[PDB]
């Protein structure tokens, strides 16, 4: 919203005013790897105890 | 009013003195405008309940 100031002629008798927005959501994202090795996997599991 | 002060020769002799002043009110007007619309007359009315 506006707010306003009265004055006098000859200006034009100025009126009151409104302003509507819409703003748009933006969007991002993160990354990270983990890697493991070949032999780690094994061993979780039991295939080379 | 004014004050005086008494003096010597040559000096002339003065008088007490007197002032007296009108003053005319300045005048201004303001504006301000407040415009409906042609529906919000209906909805303050009873015409669109």
């Amino acid at each position: 919203h506006q707010p306003l100031i009265a004055r006098d002629g000859p200006h034009p008798i100025e009126q009151p005013t409104h302003n509507y927005m819409t703003k748009i959501i933006d969007r991002r994202a993160l990354n990270a790897a983990f890697s493991l090795a070949t032999e780690a996997i094994a061993l979780l599991t039991g295939e080379a105890l």
